[PDB]
C-alpha cells in the first residue's frame, strides 16, 4: 500500500561496523518502500570505500571520520559513537571500577585494526598519555574480538554498539568515554552525483537531521569542513 | 601440569573466517600449553597479511590460497572447504532440491567479496558456465552475509563451516560442493623464519599432517608446487 515506484540503483560501500550494526534497520525500510530499486552493498576497508566512491563504483560511502585525507566527496555527519571495553567476568577491570586509561594499559588489548574503525582515536589516547599499549589483537569487526575474549587473550575495546547484553551475555560491558574521544560516522558521495528521491530518503532514513534542504545546502558550501561547521550547534544522534 | 617454559612470541595474520571459525580452538590450546609465549593476532585481507609476512612483520600467515601471487613464503596445505547455499525458509532454492548452478544465478547473491576468501572460485564458476549473476553484496564476512539474508535482499553464499544449526537456526542450509572447487587454506611463512618447537606444535594442531618431519622435508624442497605435490596421494582434512 506504501510503496514508491522509483526505479534506479544505489550502490553502497561501507564498513563491516556500518552494515552490522548502524545499517540493518535503514536498510529493510528502504527495499520495503523502494522495491523498483536495486540495492547493492559492498563491505570493504576505509580507503578501499572512499578509492569506490571515487572511482565511481559506489554512489555512497558511509563510515566513521576515515574517507579524510580523501576528498571530492561531500561529506556529512551521521552521528557520535564511541568504545566500550569488554572482559570476561573474572577479571580486574570488572573488580575495580570504573576508571581510568592507565589502569587500562597494563593489559593486553583486543581492538580494531590500524585505519579501521576509529583507531585513531585509540593509538593517539594512549600516546598522547604518554603509555605504549600492548595490543595482541587487532582485528576489523566485534565479533572476533569478543570471541577471542572469552579465550582470555586480552581485554576488548570495541564499539558500544557492537555489544549487546542478549547477543553478548558473559561479557561484562564498560563504558570507556571521557578516555577515548567520540568517533564521528559521516556519509560521502561525489558532488557530480545526481541525487534521487530516494538518495535524499535514504540519508534522512539513516541521519534525521540531514533533510534535503540541508543535504542541498551542505553540498553547496564546497567544503567539507564548512559542513562540519554546520552543525556546531546541534546535538547530532548517538549510537 | 602439563605446560612448556618455552619464550618467545608469535605472530599470526590471518582472515576473519580462518580467525573466527577454524582458528579458536587451536589458540584456546596452545595459550595454555605455552604460558612464555606470547601470542599475537592480526586480522586483515589476504593481501596485507601476504605482505605483512613478506614485510617481516608477521610469523605466520594463515589464508585460503590467497597468498598466491605472492610467496616468496613456504606455502603448505591445511584443509579443504567449501560453501553452502543460505537462504530464508520461504525462499524458492528451500523448495526446489537440490540442484543446479545455473538455478542459482537467477537470484540476487550475497556473498564474499574479491579476493577475499576464495571467491575467486565463485565469479570463475559462473564465467566456465557462461553465467554473469547477479551480485547485490559483496561482504568479507559471513556473519554480516547472514544478517541480510535474513532481510530478504538475496541469496547468500558463505563457507559451510561459517554456518551452524545451533548458531544459525532460522536459515536453511544448502550444500553447493560440486558448484563451486574446494578452497584450500595454506600456511605460509618466511623461509629465514627460525621454526621454534611451539611453532611446530601449533602447525600440527592446526594442521594434523603436517609433522616436523613433513614440515621440514617440505621447506627443503624450495617450491610450494611440490609441496603441493607432495600430497597428492593422502587427503586433507575438509572444514
Amino acid at each position: 500500500e506504501h510503496t514508491w515506484p522509483d526505479k534506479g540503483s544505489l550502490y553502497i560501500a561501507t564498513t563491516h561496523t556500518q552494515a552490522r550494526y548502524a545499517l540493518p534497520g535503514v536498510i529493510k525500510g528502504f527495499i520495503e518502500r523502494y522495491p523498483r530499486v536495486s540495492l547493492h552493498m559492498h563491505q570493504g576497508s576505509p580507503t578501499q570505500i572512499a578509492e569506490a566512491v571515487s572511482k565511481g563504483n559506489a554512489d555512497f560511502a558511509i563510515a566513521t571520520e576515515a574517507l579524510h585525507l580523501y576528498d571530492d566527496l561531500v561529506m556529512l555527519p551521521c552521528y557520535h559513537w564511541n568504545r566500550s571495553i569488554v572482559v570476561t567476568p573474572d577479571h580486574p577491570l570488572a573488580a575495580t571500577s570504573s576508571v581510568t586509561i592507565e589502569a587500562l594499559a597494563q593489559y593486553p588489548l583486543v581492538t580494531y585494526t590500524f585505519g579501521f574503525t576509529g583507531r585513531s582515536e585509540l593509538d593517539t589516547a594512549f600516546n598522547r598519555a604518554g603509555l605504549t599499549p600492548r595490543i595482541v589483537f587487532t582485528a576489523t569487526d566485534a565479533d572476533v574480538i569478543k570471541t577471542y575474549v572469552r579465550l582470555g587473550l586480552g581485554v576488548g575495546v570495541i564499539a558500544s554498539m557492537a555489544v549487546d547484553p542478549l547477543a553478548d551475555p558473559d561479557l561484562v560491558r564498560i563504558d570507556a568515554h571521557d578516555i577515548f574521544s567520540h568517533s564521528t560516522t559521516k556519509i560521502g558521495f561525489r558532488r557530480s552525483t545526481f541525487l534521487r528521491s530516494y538518495m535524499y530518503d535514504f540519508i534522512q532514513r539513516f541521519a534525521p537531521h540531514l533533510t534535503r534542504d540541508v543535504v542541498d545546502t551542505a553540498v553547496a558550501l564546497r567544503s567539507n569542513e564548512e559542513i562540519e561547521a554546520m552543525f556546531q550547534d546541534i546535538k547530532l544522534p548517538e549510537k
